[PDB]
Order: C-alpha cells, then sequence, then structure tokens
C-alpha cells in the first residue's frame, strides 16, 4: 500500500494530511508530523542533487517523480518512489500538493 | 479560495480530509463530514444527469469537471464548480481522489 501526503501550498509547505500506510511506511504517527515539512524524512545518505531538483519542482508548482533515500522515524533507511502534483483550481490556482509515497526498497 | 475534499479511493469513497475553504464555502466543519461520501451536498434541484456523470468517472477513475448545484448545511443553494481527479501511485493503483470545490455563485 502506498503513502499520502497532503501539504499546504504556501510557506514552505506543511503536511496537512497523511492515510494510514504512510505511518506503516514512515513510522510516523500523523500528530509527529502535521504542520511540519516533509524534509525530516531525508537523512545523510539523501542525494542533494535529488533534493534541489524536488526543490525547484515544488517551487514552480510542476509535478515531479523521484526514487529518493529517506528514513524511518527510528533511523532505518527505505528508498522512496516519490510522486508529488500540485492540486489546482479551474483558474489555476494551486491549492494544495499531493506526494504518493511508495517503499521500494526490497 | 477553493475548496478541497480528499476521500478514500475504494468503499464509496469516504471523506479523509477537507481543507478551511470547503468549510466556509459548505458550512460543515470537518468532524461533520469526515468518513461520508460528498453526495450529502447534493438537494432537490441538483441535475440527476450530472451526478451520473460523476458517478462513471469516479467508478473508471477518470478526471472530470462540472458546474453542480448543492446546498450549504444550512440549506442556501450554490453552484459548485468541482473538478475531481484520481491519485495514483507509479504502477497506476488508485490511492485516493481529490476534488476541488469552487463557489461560482
Ligand atoms: C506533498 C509533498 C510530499 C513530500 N514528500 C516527501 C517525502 O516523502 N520524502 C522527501 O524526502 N521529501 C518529500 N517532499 C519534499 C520536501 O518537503 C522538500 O520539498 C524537499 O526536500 C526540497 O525542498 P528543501 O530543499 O526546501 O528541503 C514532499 C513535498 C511535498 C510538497
Ligand atoms: C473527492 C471527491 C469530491 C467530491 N465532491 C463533491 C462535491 O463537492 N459535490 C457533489 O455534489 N459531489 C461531490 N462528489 C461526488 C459524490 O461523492 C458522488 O460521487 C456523486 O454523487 C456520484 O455518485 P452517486 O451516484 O453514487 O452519488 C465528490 C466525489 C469525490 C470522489
Amino acid at each position: 500500500a502506498s503513502g499520502m501526503t497532503v501539504t499546504d501550498a504556501g510557506a514552505d509547505q506543511p503536511i496537512v494530511f497523511v492515510n494510514r500506510a504512510f505511518s506503516t511506511i514512515t513510522g510516523y504517527a500523523p500528530n509527529e508530523v502535521l504542520g511540519r515539512n516533509a524534509r525530516f524524512l531525508q537523512g545523510p545518505q539523501t542525494d542533494a542533487a535529488t533534493v534541489a531538483r524536488l526543490r525547484e519542482a515544488i517551487a514552480a508548482a510542476r509535478p515531479i517523480q523521484e526514487r529518493i533515500l529517506n528514513y524511518r522515524k527510528d533511523g532505518q533507511p527505505f528508498w522512496n518512489q516519490l510522486s508529488i502534483s500540485p492540486v489546482r483550481d479551474e483558474t489555476g490556482n494551486v491549492v494544495a500538493f499531493v506526494g504518493v509515497q511508495t517503499d521500494v526498497t526490497a
């Protein structure tokens, strides 16, 4: 089952919702992630260039797919097949971002 | 500001998240809508053919936009410019639906 994260569009994209699978994958409870930028999932072995591509895509409200090394709450590394897309109204205003997170470590 | 509604993909698409604007537009608090299908927003004068188009789009996980007559908690009618899109993982599985609700009254 794939994780889903919803963030606000503006002001450093704080998490506003995660599904159950997000907790299964990351080991974080909703309480522990709400109001935070998802970048806490990253650590020392996370690829800087991949993070840069995410940063620029989100700034431009551009859909992006990346395979990124993330870390469970307990510090265990896992490979995150991450898909982020802006949510737009019909006037093109960005209302939110949605992230789909799949553990592809195996 | 535009409302946003997130539902589960399966089992009659219960609401799992709404943003602030959803409450401003509909007059419903999150606690009142969570776990419910969004069809409660429809009323007597809602166009049946529009509802049928939404029903078929969701069944096939197809993106759809409709202008649909909805009703606030207090019963006042409003025109809802509604856009629904499936949220998919990289293997095409539908993880959720996202609806954007703009009051165009
Ligand atoms: C909806 C959403 C979900 C995200 N999910 C993840 C994730 O699961 N793992 C991750 O490393 N980064 C994720 N990010 C990316 C970070 O929040 C951040 O945008 C990224 O690290 C680049 O920005 P920064 O250089 O300011 O940290 C997500 C971003 C958004 C908007
Ligand atoms: C994410 C999402 C948001 C929705 N938002 C609305 C809405 O704001 N107003 C509305 O009348 N129907 C909305 N619907 C549609 C109803 O939930 C339902 O799909 C529609 O009435 C057709 O199915 P039915 O014939 O089983 O009711 C939404 C559906 C989804 C999946």
